């Protein structure tokens, strides 16, 4: 049974390595696909810097920090927020990065998160 939060270690990818640059073609689809790939262990994380988002495909899926005191066991608590045409779907804290499919690219680090399911 699905707990409200799940501990995940996400591979951190450099933007130029990413082969599949988004999760789909609408806000609802990208959130759905991101959640599926997170469950399947096939989701990467790109840290946002200048030039990153223009090299990825909208709609974007961000992981954002969802509280201040609780980083259990080393895993920062996060939730998903999508963006399309400058409008965001969810309100949350600071961005940890943008999620993308992972298809075997070599990461530069792993990021521990405690992900809110829905």
């Amino acid at each position: 049974m699905e707990k409200t939060h799940v501990q995940l270690s996400l591979p951190v990818l450099q933007v130029r390595d990413v082969l599949v640059r988004g999760f789909g073609d609408s806000v609802e689809e990208v959130l759905s696909e991101a959640r599926q790939h997170l469950k399947d262990g096939t989701c990467g994380l790109v840290e946002v810097e200048k030039g990153v988002l223009p090299q990825l495909e909208q709609p974007y899926v961000f992981i954002k920090r969802s509280d201040a005191r609780t980083a259990p066991h080393g895993h920062v608590m996060v939730e998903l927020v999508a963006e399309l045409e400058g409008i965001q779907y969810g309100r949350s804290g600071e961005t940890l990065g943008v999620l993308v499919p992972h298809v075997g690219e070599i990461p530069v680090a792993y990021r521990k998160v405690l992900l809110r399911k829905n």
